[PDB]
């Protein structure tokens, strides 16, 4: 199957917002070395019948009046090498227009969004692609440098585009910058034990350059039935209540570390991102589209994770959220202020988890409805080379039987570990959870 | 205007990667006799000095890409090249000025103002082996500049060269380390099979003649010209082909067919002469297992469509477009392995695709814009080499600098006697007079 790039549109703001150049500063959350990555993902749309490309391009043009920094260039500052965003009149967001001879089925998927290096993504930190499928339907791909925004910030931007596409006269929320005012370090930096216990310094360590072999991607459908069984059996054995994220998180984390044959005394970490916009005092505004999340962690020696009961692991994950506070965030920022040059990292053995089940995927509607499927292609996230995603429920899941209902889990895992991991997921599917 | 050379810097790696000498083996893809050419390419930038920035980034890039500083020589057992690297080797950087503005010329996107050839070194045969990588920075009197490169095609393909230039550019932008570490391993990854075997796809394309020089044919002097083609006119052509044939063609297929026909027509190629449409495809991701990400050696193979000239010039464009489309069907792991094993079996026997080969290269959607040393991506890119793909008349699709005005550039190399008819063909194309049938 041949994907043909018909053209690349350089889409400028409808009305140029700048006189002369502006250099925007980024926050210490934005400048985290673990966010120096392009994040690549796509949305699949059902109907193709003006064209999706015409609608997306015109709406991008209008949105860029307020969101013009996405048209900018990331560069290192003159002083501390942290990134800033150079904005100037004439800059654009590239929209790649493509067409393939295929069916949405929802190797080749890699060609649906551009794949810049972290350094290349500095030059072009927001690239979109509209790919038309001959058989019906289309894909919106996005490659966004993670320093510019988190998922919530990208959702503000895309929702602004989408509401304009649906005929809004103006965007309903003015995007806020103010990044240094809102998330700048304290005058006397202070870093508490919860952040210090998590992070270490090593100028010689690249979290995304570890020699673990080729990282493979696989997808597993996990049934609601299986998860109800897991949670009920954990309750019967422990007296304790666990969420899907805690229980399935624990099972996958154990399986992966077991499958990788991690040394017994290696410290391993379960890491996830939490939105702190409303947690800060004072809170970040709704229109704050920069990174407004911090990583939270649970940590344990690998030998203990692989042989302790799942209810203990699930309880560690549950209890991780208790570190989430205004101070945790301030501590995290202050640590970046003190040690950005010193190679801040969470070490080897980090498994990142991202839960996309409970987000408003469906408001990103350009006229063809909400996406039928959403897929992240990136495998470098949260200081992990092996991140896991819980993907949203499809509409077919709510239309179908209870015993058919479930969601896909996308796993990134080193090739050598994948055979055993697949076996662990097959046992899961069979309800052979081996909980203790 | 007048171009003058101010000095020539010999840039060594910032830190010596070599204590001990080494001879690097090249692949059978690298040692293909059609790749015995210095590939010459220039990037134009509007605007410490560019020369300073380029020079330092080169020096740091050579820590990892030091074989570009080495010398090609023939091995002791066969006439195949190997690469001698040793401490002290350097990449020459030519520093130059020209006394006119980039603005005054087309940002070199119009006709040659008379010095375009002097913007990139043009090494002789022996010079290009001694110095298989040479750069040049030419400053224009109003501050803009051109980066020229002469790189021996045996060392790398376009994707390899792009790896290298992107390494220089990201270091110039203050990277703390390069994004992709380059991988050698050429012998192990792209060496021949112990029992060489060559399939019909490769055999049907290639022949043996120790007496034939694909780049020394007596066709007259080859000229270069450029044509702007609008996205509109391609849409029209594709819609007409679909209407008449029931087949959807890519731009490369449709425009490829049109240009190929027009060229063979204009050359008055004899009726029963076999003519070929040849292009290079990247096989890094096709191989089983795939080549690694930083494989910067040649990782492409030539694909072909062939047909008699008499049939090409009189059959419908849609038939020709289908021929080009169908040529991708040969692209497989075994096609590559067949190609490599043929080079093993017959390197000394003058492997060739014969007369009447027209090469096509589609460089529209390379990552041109990331080759940014701090003055932005290049405003104009220009290949000057015209000995490619066993053709003396290669054609490039290149990016250009409203929907009615949107498009790209076509750079054509064509013998002088055939240029006037070919010009009339591209004018008809521009007016939507495609004469398809
Ligand atoms: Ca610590
Ligand atoms: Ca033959």
């Amino acid at each position: 199957a041949t994907l043909e790039i018909t053209d690349i549109a350089l889409v400028q703001p409808s009305h140029q917002p700048l006189s002369n150049d502006q250099t925007l500063s980024l926050s210490h959350l934005d400048n985290d070395n673990n966010l120096h990555v392009s994040f690549r993902y796509l949305r699949v749309y059902s109907s193709s019948s003006e064209s999706p490309s015409a609608v997306v391009s015109a709406s991008l043009a209008t949105a860029l009046v307020h969101y013009y920094p996405l048209a900018g260039s990331l560069r290192r500052s003159a002083s501390d090498n942290r990134f800033e965003l150079l904005c100037s009149a004439g800059q654009s967001v590239p929209l790649v227009n493509a067409t393939v001879n295929c069916t949405l089925e929802s190797g080749f998927v890699e060609r649906l969004v551009p794949d810049p290096t972290r350094e290349e993504g500095m030059v072009n930190p927001c690239i979109l692609q509209v790919t038309m499928f001959q058989c019906g339907g289309w894909v919106l791909g996005a490659s966004i440098h993670h320093a510019i925004c988190d998922g919530l910030g990208a959702s503000l931007f895309f929702n602004a585009m989408a509401e304009l596409a649906r005929g809004a006269t103006k965007i309903s929320i003015e995007p806020v910058w103010d990044r240094e005012r809102l998330l700048g370090p304290r005058e006397k930096p202070w870093v508490g034990a919860p952040v210090r216990d998590f992070l270490s310094l090593d100028k010689d360590f690249d979290p995304y350059g570890q020699a673990i072999g080729d990282v493979k991607r696989d997808c597993f459908f996990v049934t609601d039935d299986s998860l109800d069984q897991l949670k009920a059996q954990l309750l019967e054995k422990s007296g304790l209540n666990f969420t899907t994220f805690e229980a399935l998180g624990a099972y996958i984390w154990r399986a992966k570390v077991r499958a990788a044959k991690t040394e017994e005394k290696e410290n391993v970490k379960f890491v996830y991102s939490i939105n702190i916009r409303r947690l800060m005092n004072p809170p970040l505004p709704k229109g704050y589209w920069g990174n407004g999340c911090v990583p939270m962690y649970a940590q344990i020696k690998a030998g203990e994770l692989i042989e302790q009961p799942i209810w203990k692991t699930a309880e560690l994950i549950k209890q991780s959220k208790s570190n989430t506070s205004d101070e945790y965030v301030r501590s995290f920022i202050d640590f970046q202020e003190l040690h950005h040059k010193d190679g801040i990292n969470a070490g080897t053995g980090v498994t990142g988890f991202t839960d996309w089940r409970y987000l408003g995927h469906s408001t990103i509607d350009f006229g063809w409805g909400g996406p039928v499927t959403v897929l992240p292609l990136s495998n470098k996230l949260l200081g992990s080379m092996e991140p896991c995603f819980f993907l949203p429920y499809s509409t077919d899941a709510a239309a179908g039987s209870k015993k058919d209902s479930g969601f896909k889990v996308l796993v990134n895992l080193r090739e050598s570990a994948m055979p055993e991991f697949k076996e662990a997921m097959d046992k899961f599917h069979k309800g052979e959870f081996a909980l203790s």
